[PDB]
């Protein structure tokens, strides 16, 4: 679209539409875009931000571009719509996206004698493009701040785009890449113009928005014995002189733990157990030393949140895996060393039906060959890669959590469900990059070859709309008794949950997952 | 081709995460240090602690040998220090084995 | 409705209007906080409302004259339902609708 200065280039579209097997979410927001980096590209590294350890070293570039991020479920679903989703469906997945930018306003700022003057610069442009061929480092999928706000009335600033390449400490290597975003075709928009983009999601598995009502070790008929036998006795019982024997039994109703089974619990990468009650924990600094890590090219990274494992076993709700769960901040919570009361620790207990508990061993294996003089020895398995016959559930998604991630362009990518939860896509929603076009201030009247460094101070503002179509897998529960449902609490409160307070601040008081409904295994 | 990005450096280096990690387990300052729980958001200076979606490829650890003989141990370890698989009572060298990087 | 008038299950809908917020200059370093600095604005315009009403005409078979609402004939400092010397309009009395009569 193209029109004049006094004509609106779009309307406000916020609402959800529920049809048969589909839901279409639409959210509109107002954004503001500053000029970033005074129009420059800059080399950055851990030595440019300060510098401390090799584990945290990097090299990259900060760019003068901003970008759009709507990779959080709350950018699309109101809490009520989320409730409608999770209480009634066994699965969902994204199908298509439509994105629009409109009602663009470019503003000039003049700073003289302490006076603050903001005027419309009717002839200035913004630049917008989509990285539809995935030629730039993809930073969506790294759970960054800068998303479309959950509350439609909230105005937000667009985040600055930067990227990383290869480093050796704070230095670049020959394989290090530099990208110039002006080396891309971009649309130029004045105040009368608008931008639109459409995208189709690839076929991805439905997210499992249910919990299992059976455990993997309890799939048998509890009334009938097995025809198969297990070794039940290795030593004679009774008398004074106990000797070697071999006794075999059939597993049955009272020996379910010994029964022959067809399947195995999902893979494990053991995490340390932390109590939500500080007094139950060790008096030492183990946030790093006791952490579960991966080692890549001489540096350690936290495995966070890592493989989908259950948070805790039965009646152990006060424990969580050190870095094995998503942890969200309560409204207004600060960046550093905030108390437990300022965060919301997610609970993945529902997957304990098929997935090992994050803080316990996967199991026990034999480590020797027993004989007359050597007793049978076993060891705990704290890391268990995939085995044939293993089954598992992936991590849940949350209203305030991420939606998708880009699957790394690699030769191998086993079960590429992103570990933070969500949908793994080889070709995800592309990065939408935006910047204010530099407008030079008055040049000298004698030629000078130097690049111009005096610009008129500008920012831009407008509206953004994002529409996502989602496919649903409706609940078909043949269970007799009522199910668990997400419900607001009936009792009297100073404020209503998922609303604004007396000062106009919107808050999300808790994480809301998707696994309320149940099904058999 | 070779990758110009590493798996642990896929984030935007200018923006903090909305997610938190456990950053403190013990109080700092004073004489009597006690148990606490402190949480932080990963950001530009804490990339090692950031929440990530992926994991590095599989491993089957090999012994490290220097191309300079003087840096190595004075013993015969070509077989005893070798990475092996065991099949029907016999050992075979894992050679070259799973695709792993030669050195850091 | 007990205050008088017409009860409608589906009445004239609420027409809601607001000025779209226009942020003032954002910082040049990203900050996640919602913007709270806006340019001060108001709006003005015209509004027109047109209502079509259906009437039930008087068909009085009464012989004698009826009661009618009438302005008073006598001299006044101001005329009723007009402006005064300062330009202020006033409605000096309530005017109902039950002047005409009919049998029961
Ligand atoms: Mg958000
Ligand atoms: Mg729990
Ligand atoms: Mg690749």
């Amino acid at each position: 679209g193209a029109d004049g200065v006094g004509n609106s280039s779009g309307n406000w579209h916020c609402d959800s539409t529920w049809m048969g097997d589909r839901v279409i979410t639409t959210s509109t927001r107002t954004w503001a875009l500053p000029t970033y980096n005074n129009h420059l590209y800059k080399q950055i590294s851990n030595s440019t931000s300060g510098g401390s350890s090799n584990d945290n070293a990097y090299f990259g570039y900060s760019t003068p571009w901003g970008y759009f991020d709507f990779n959080r479920f709350h950018c699309h679903f109101s809490p009520r719509d989320w409730q409608r989703l999770i209480n009634n469906n066994w699965g969902f997945r994204p199908k298509r996206l439509s994105f629009k930018l409109f009602n663009i306003q470019v503003k000039e700022v003049t700073q003289n004698e302490g006076t603050k003057t903001i005027a419309n610069n009717l002839t200035s442009t913004i630049q917008v493009f989509t990285d539809s061929e995935y030629q730039l480092p993809y930073v969506l999928g790294s759970a960054h701040q800068g998303c479309l706000p959950p509350f439609p009335a909230d105005v937000f600033m667009i985040p600055q785009y930067g990227y990383l390449t290869l480093n050796n400490g704070s230095q670049a290597v020959g394989r290090s890449s530099f990208y110039c975003l002006e080396y891309f075709p971009s649309q130029m928009l004045r105040t009368g113009n608008n931008f639109q983009f459409t995208y189709t999601f690839e076929d991805v598995p439905f997210h499992s928005s249910y919990a299992h009502s059976q455990s993997l070790d309890r799939l048998m008929n509890p009334l009938i014995d097995q025809y198969l036998y297990y070794l039940s006795r290795t030593q004679t019982t009774g008398g004074t002189t106990n000797t070697q024997t071999l006794g075999f039994s059939q597993g049955g109703p009272n020996t379910m733990a010994n029964q022959a089974k067809n399947w195995l619990p999902g893979p494990c990468y053991r995490q340390q157990r932390v109590s939500k009650t500080s007094a139950d924990n060790n008096n030492s600094e183990y946030s790093w030393t006791g952490a579960t890590k991966y080692h890549l090219n001489g540096r350690d990274s936290l495995v966070n949140p890592g493989p989908a494992m259950a948070s805790h076993k039965d009646d152990e709700e006060k424990f969580f895996p050190q870095s094995g769960v998503l942890i969200f901040g309560k409204q207004g919570s600060e960046k550093t060393n905030v108390d437990i009361e300022k965060v919301m620790i997610t609970d993945e207990e529902e997957i304990r039906t098929t997935n090992p508990v994050a803080t316990e061993q996967y199991g026990s294996v034999s480590t020797n060959l027993q004989r007359g003089n050597r007793q049978a020895a076993t060891a705990d398995v704290n890391t268990q890669g995939v085995l044939p016959g293993m089954v598992w559930q992936d991590r849940d998604v949350y209203l305030q959590g991420p939606i998708w991630a880009k699957i790394p362009h690699t030769d191998g990518h086993f079960h590429p469900s992103p570990l933070m939860g969500g949908f793994g896509l080889k070709h995800p929603p592309p990065q939408i990059l935006i910047k204010n076009t530099p407008v030079p201030a008055d040049p000298p009247t004698t030629f000078n070859q130097s690049k111009l460094n005096s610009f008129i101070t500008q920012y831009s503002t407008g509206q953004v709309s994002v529409e996502i179509e989602w496919e649903l897998q409706k609940e078909n529960s043949k269970r007799w008794n009522p199910e668990i449902q997400y419900t607001s609490n009936y009792y009297k409160s100073t404020s209503v949950d998922f609303a604004v307070n007396t000062e106009g601040v919107y808050s999300e008081p808790r994480p809301i997952g998707t696994r309320y409904l149940t099904r058999n295994l």
